[PDB]
C-alpha cells in the first residue's frame, strides 16, 4: 500500500552538508531501497538514496523484522561516514524502528548520494 508517513526528504544531503545534522544524524524517516556484507543496504529519503550499514541492534532488527525494499524506518542511533579517498558515503545505523511494512516506493528514480556529491564536490562536509 502507499506510504502513509512522510519521509525525511533530502535528509541524506542535509546529513553531509549541515554540521549540526552531521553531528547527530538521527530521527530521519527513510524507505528501504534494496537489500542483499549482509548488513549493507540501500535506503531512500524520497529524493536521494544512499548506503547504510546496519550494526548492533539495527543488525538484529534487520533479521527479526525481515527488512526488505519498501519498508519505512525511523533511525534512532546513527553516525555519518565519508570515505574521502573513494568519494563514498555511508550512514552507520546502530538502531532504528519500523514505521511501515512493505510500502510502495515513494521514489523509484532517486539520485544516488555519492553521484550527487561527486558532481557537486563543493557541497560536502
Amino acid at each position: 500500500g502507499p506510504s502513509s508517513v512522510q519521509l525525511s526528504r533530502g535528509d541524506f544531503h542535509s546529513i553531509f552538508t549541515n554540521k549540526q545534522r552531521y553531528d547527530n544524524p538521527t530521527g530521519g524517516v527513510y524507505q528501504v531501497y534494496n537489500t542483499r556484507r549482509k548488513n549493507l543496504i540501500m535506503i531512500s529519503d524520497g529524493i536521494y538514496h544512499m548506503k547504510a550499514l546496519l550494526r548492533n541492534q539495527a543488525a538484529s532488527k534487520f533479521q527479526s523484522m525481515e527488512l526488505q525494499r519498501g519498508d519505512i524506518i525511523r533511525v534512532i542511533i546513527a553516525e555519518p561516514a565519508i570515505v574521502r579517498e573513494r568519494k563514498k558515503y555511508v550512514l552507520l545505523v546502530d538502531d532504528f524502528e519500523l514505521v511501515q511494512s512493505r510500502a510502495d516506493m515513494v521514489n523509484q528514480t532517486s539520485t544516488f548520494l555519492d553521484n550527487y556529491f561527486s558532481e557537486h564536490p563543493n557541497e560536502t562536509l
